[PDB]
């Protein structure tokens, strides 16, 4: 089917007030048109992110009254240590608290100042943590993935000849590690071929080059590996995710992604040394090897959302669903990134209100205007959130500027995807009156959480 | 709008399965041909009932955790009568384990032998026990409630010329009482409106005749008046229901149905003496005056559950979401009671299996067929839910001969609702397929339930 | 060890208060004297009843998470099926919400108007329910069962004697059937050999006679074969249980006692056409032969719990922590129903109320007392739980003339046992305070739930 | 009272369980004698820590169905921001996942590398994240605190003759911050007096120095200063803990200590420039400062928690519960660490084994000792936690060389206590037996987390 039905039930809801527009058009106003300071209660639908908003299942809830909450050693530690080595196959596990407590493990661990780490495109946190740890970022994926209109499968690919371009004026001895991510956030969630990660483990393993993986989106990867790359259209998600992962040396992953988890994440490697070092490091930020800054309750749930993750029809519909909402905007001339990705819709902003420039900051005002028209709260992904140049004092510009539509997990249906799509579309045919909005409150840094605005 | 999207979000799922039609087939002849008799992990799209099988809310979960379980006087217990007390109206409530157990006591307390008890309708728990209490039946519901395909609003009304001439012939003092229930179950979950409540209060009350509702589906009825009765359009929900309970002298109550919860009942009543009667005999079949035969838990559960459905939104979109069902249904020719009730589509067996007779108990056979070609289980609501005669010995001969499609409260979507639809117009196609049923094996009342058939 | 520390650690807890004794005081003037009409809210330690009052475990409530709440058909009604069959080793449950749902069913199904029920000493439910169904109930206890002061093993068992008279006097065809309790309740939770369930075994089939258990507290019983008789110290308590029940024909279960639950119960029986007859009467009562009133997730946590209390170093925890407050007790000279039984101390309010005569009810005066002046709630079990004889109309005078601290499985620790135990050594240095009380309002059965009272 | 009953009852429970000394010994040696590294399961009594290993309530059950998952503006954060303004009455919060990541936040926001860090005794985790930043850590507590058997109220307190010097020698413009921590774990949970925190506000204010509270066990010091302090006797808990902070600058909690919860810790400031550049940090570590790398479920256990704390009944029974434990092992001359401290019993490690030298590790072994006696564990307080010298390579040598029965809040009983106090008892009496130990894996940080070690 093109859009099947949920392979679910609902076992419970999350009841919601459902405030009309007279009274969204408050709240907004009193949000200073950043939608990042909407309070809770008062959005009806919340796509800022498919990050720990996904719903869990009664298994889920089940284990989430059986955690061994002791200090050290939990049995909740060891039901997630055997899935993971199960599921991923790597040799060893570090539980983290979410996704940049890996990142931060794994930057410290492998990475000496003035090396590279080149990766296809990054993630705001992993790029930070690489840097901080004095490694000079090399972006390496396809030019194709830069192309906003481009329909091509497979766009998060790494170009190869980049990736050997940078070996030889470098020295593989002067990279640090491969950042291979699954799918690209950056690029709009486009998922990575199993031939690609085969050939760039096949280049850096003749080098002594090592891979870690970006895992956090790797089950919605695997899905497009089925649907959509020649030879694994009836292999289990189960077999392409262990088998992507035997391309990599390791990998960070936020549970809070694909694990239909609230909170969770971990580190992986086969490496025994760099387990030993690891399992130093944990203990300063995050915990004991053994619960990494987790409830033990919630290793439990992690545990069983994994192997949840696996099941064809959930993976089908969770990308299908997002796909359903980039298909209806896509019929009304809404531009959007293409092709759709496993967990968000990007709207292209810039397009979306030609008629205001980007230092009128139409990302913001167009995600402003969604939640006053349907209580559907969008992330501004564009000059705000890019920031301010604190040397200049001009914004750092960004190529795209977009609303997400990041969509959690097990939460909504098609019937919500039509309350976006219909709000969208009904202002794209009256974008002309979306109206541009200035600062009246601007911090230094971290301006998308707390900058207030007005119209101009 | 005809088809609004659903005004709360997923916060916990289940998983949904299929079995091969050679499985279901085996299954069906296991369950003689009975879907109450079939096995709940082998059933798709559970419609079998809407009484239970609701899903609770984020709040009620946290109700559960707070269940004080005291044998005696629990806090549950208080927030439960508050509740009803402020929302029905009512004097006095017992709580009851569900809602037979309130009729129990109901036709226990208020029936002597020989009288008459007059209702909309009958129902198949509510007439059994007012029978083996020594009454006798009269059903005054309106003539056009026993015609299937006759769309007209309010179908549950009572014929108050029906309700006249029996105190006319029978004389008011040997009536118990006038059973009034909202919706109208059988009817199709036809409501009553405002205006015949007013009625039947104001005749009732000038003979001293006593009128107990059964409030089981209550909120689907204040939601037809607020939709389709005049001067009702701007009342809330709540000024409805309060409204209703004000024409009668007591309710029984399955909180199973519009309270959103997976068990409990109660009786309500405004008689100081009938109340003390009441719970001398709670003791004997349910428990406590404060407990009723419910842990502690789910009279808090209970309580905010009846709270919730007191909301708009929820309420339009569940009744909204049975429609879009019945709509798919009608405009693909298949056959349904008419206009969609509030809780369920009825197929009507009758036009559905033309080539069989009613003695060939086509709804039963009708609801046999829809599980095995799709995995949906539904209920007959037929000759064999009628039951027999207790005086004749003959089955009663219902004129509605139907296949109820009944829909759990917050459960599924309208996707789910398409799968449904499609599956039983496929079988229409291929009507004259379904074969006449007969009695294996019969229990002697309620027989409906637990009943074994094969084919003629 | 004589008082073995808990075999479990505390998961989560529940905040309990005194109130100052001037409240208390006003508050039991409001219960018109009865400790059962108090507020869970106005009690300290809450020693009523074990029923239904008992800490769940984790897995118990990881269970309450997967709850199947399909009207037919229930995972969690198998899994209680094949628990109860594996367990007790009978053919057939049909559930029921609780312990009297049960024994409306037994005695509506196995009793014919002016047939005898023999058990070993009455119950307050079970003689109504016998003699509503127009049984004559007939004690065979053995007589040292109601001497409160006599300390001997095995007091519950029955005098074979007694059965062979009533048999040779009135006819086996004449007998109903025989109840035989484990442990025996209101004898003090006295529990029953495996002799003397053999030897009624042995009787009562030669005569064609059925012998149901009363099943409430069987693990208590359990552990006691297991402590003191011979042959049986080194068996399970699982495999003592399983050969208590070879002994019976079926059985009643209130699984709010030994089944670790707060709701619960169920009837089983090895005969076809009593099952087939059960079933068709549980749908008047209860609900289906799959849910019996129950929510599915509450068969599931009485599936696990009744294999939970197979285990023998809780069992022996919950009986030794009875043992510890009468103990207690006894050693301060305070009378005392000997030997301590499986879930509550017994007082003798004959001696402690010396004063009164029975007829001025010095059992429900001492129980008064004692929440008055310490905050804890107990139980009277004397002439007022026996109720009035059905014949005369005249107060029932039992032997056992007792108040009830009743001990929740796994919710309190011996320093509650060491308050209760200590306000009631300073409550006896003044017994002659205790007034005596006169009824103002009787129920007409099971009275001593919600009967009131004044002093005389 | 000296030992009073528990002011809770059990609401639910988990299973406990011995494995035999034969196979303990096997585990001990398998974890390479140190308890960090013993399995959860193999456990008999946990006493390892009083970190993230208490029993929630009813209420906080009830909170943990009501997460409000949002990225952004979630209510829980809200209700835990309120709550700690209310009760604590700094001006800013920023939540963290446990106290170490808080630590992180504070040293590097606070520190200049070079500048001192004085503190009332170091503990491992903050003295490894005030040195990474640079800082020099100086102890000025008072000399009395590192004496094991010096009976003395209010061992906690800075000498403020120690503060003096510092700032004379060093110069306040050098001294980063002041970390006053309550109460003081390493000294043996001992607390400090409200005057000491008035005079340490006053001498550092002078100065223009801050201070940073340790609040992790902030409601067992209250509880000190309620019961021993003059003037505080009829002070409420939450009035003390109110006053304390007001002699701060801000705080760091980990909330899996006084905040009765699994997980959770949060980072206070009065400075808006503080909070700010705290904003743009918890980003890269932890979260948004909006859920702080938790769940909104656990926001909203901790803030419940919190207030639950404040309960003078649950603080009271919380103390003298540990009290209980040590008042035995006094009583049986077994040498500890006096006055027993809030949260644990130390065992005096120099005077239980004064056959080892510090250097052979007498207390890493009486911990392994402990274990293999009697199933017990427990954790080494003494040269292996402190750690290395950052400057020459040497041990620290600690005075205090102890043993720590740290006691979980809300999960054992006294019986439980009664079970440790025997066993360590019978181990005193064989003390000679204990054997030396030496490095066989060290860390090079937090090296008591994960060392392994061989007898000598
Ligand atoms: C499968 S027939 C049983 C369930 C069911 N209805 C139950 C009702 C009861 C009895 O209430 P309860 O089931 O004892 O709580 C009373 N009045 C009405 C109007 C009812 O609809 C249904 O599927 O429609
Ligand atoms: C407050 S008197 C009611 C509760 C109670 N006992 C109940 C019993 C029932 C009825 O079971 P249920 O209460 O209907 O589940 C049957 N057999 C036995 C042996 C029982 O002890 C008690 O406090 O001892
Ligand atoms: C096993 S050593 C780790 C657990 C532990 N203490 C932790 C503390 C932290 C760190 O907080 P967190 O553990 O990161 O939440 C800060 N200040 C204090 C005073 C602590 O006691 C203990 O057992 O005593
Ligand atoms: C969200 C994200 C992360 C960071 O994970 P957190 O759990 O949020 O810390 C890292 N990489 C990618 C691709 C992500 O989307
Ligand atoms: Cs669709
Ligand atoms: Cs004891
Ligand atoms: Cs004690
Ligand atoms: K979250
Ligand atoms: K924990
Ligand atoms: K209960
Ligand atoms: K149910």
């Amino acid at each position: 089917m093109n859009y099947p039905a949920e392979p679910f039930r609902i076992k419970s809801v999350e009841t919601v007030s459902m405030i009309p527009r007279d009274e969204r058009l408050k709240k907004m106003q009193e949000a200073g048109y950043n939608t990042f300071l909407l309070n809770s209660k008062d959005i009806y639908i919340d796509l800022l992110t498919d990050s720990g908003t996904n719903a869990m299942s009664d298994k889920q809830w089940a284990g989430m009254m059986m955690g061994d909450e002791a200090y050290a050693g939990s049995e909740n530690f060891y039901h997630l240590e055997r899935t993971v080595q199960e599921l991923f196959g790597f040799k060893h596990i570090v539980p983290t608290h979410q996704g940049r407590g890996a990142e931060n493990l794994l930057s410290q661990l492998a990475i000496k100042p003035g090396q590279y780490v080149a990766g296809n495109m990054y993630f705001t946190t992993t790029r930070y943590h690489q840097e901080k740890n004095g490694a000079v970022f090399v972006d390496i994926v396809r030019d194709e993935a830069h192309d906003a209109g481009l329909n091509i499968a497979f766009k998060g690919d790494i170009d190869l000849k980049k990736l050997q371009k940078l070996i030889d004026e470098k020295g593989a001895e002067n990279i640090a590690y491969i950042c291979l991510a699954v799918t690209v956030n950056l690029a709009g969630g486009q998922p990575v071929s199993m031939a690609n990660m085969r050939a760039v483990r096949e280049l850096t393993a003749a080098h002594g080059i090592k891979v870690f993986y970006d895992a956090t989106r790797c089950v919605e990867n695997a899905y497009f590996i089925k649907e959509q790359e020649q030879g694994f259209e009836n292999k289990s998600i189960a077999e392409i995710v262990h088998e992507m992962f035997s391309y990599a040396d390791g990998c960070t992953m936020s549970g809070k992604k694909d694990c239909l988890v609230n909170i969770g994440g971990f580190l992986c490697m086969n490496d025994d040394e760099m387990f030993s070092s690891a399992k130093e490091l944990v203990v300063v930020y995050e915990g004991m090897p053994s619960y990494g800054g987790l409830a033990g309750r919630d290793m439990e749930a992690m545990a069983i959302g994994l192997r949840e993750a696996m099941q064809y029809e959930y993976i089908e519909h969770r990308v299908k669903q997002v796909r359903y909402l980039g298909d209806k905007l896509k019929a009304a001339g809404v531009p959007i990134v293409e092709p759709v990705g496993g967990h968000a819709v990007f709207l292209d902003a810039r397009r979306f209100c030609e008629h205001l420039t980007q230092d009128e900051f139409p990302a913001q005002s167009l995600a402003a205007s969604i939640y006053v028209e349907t209580g559907v709260r969008s992330a501004e992904r564009g000059i705000i959130s890019a920031g301010r140049n604190n040397v200049t004092g001009e914004h750092h510009r960004p190529k795209l500027e977009t609303v997400r539509l990041t969509i959690p997990r097990r939460v909504y249906t098609y019937a919500h995807m039509d309350v976006v799509a219909d709000g969208i579309i009904k202002l794209y045919q009256h974008k002309e009156d979306i109206r541009g909005l200035k600062f009246i409150y601007e911090p230094k840094q971290l301006r998308f959480f707390t900058a207030r605005f007005d119209y101009i």
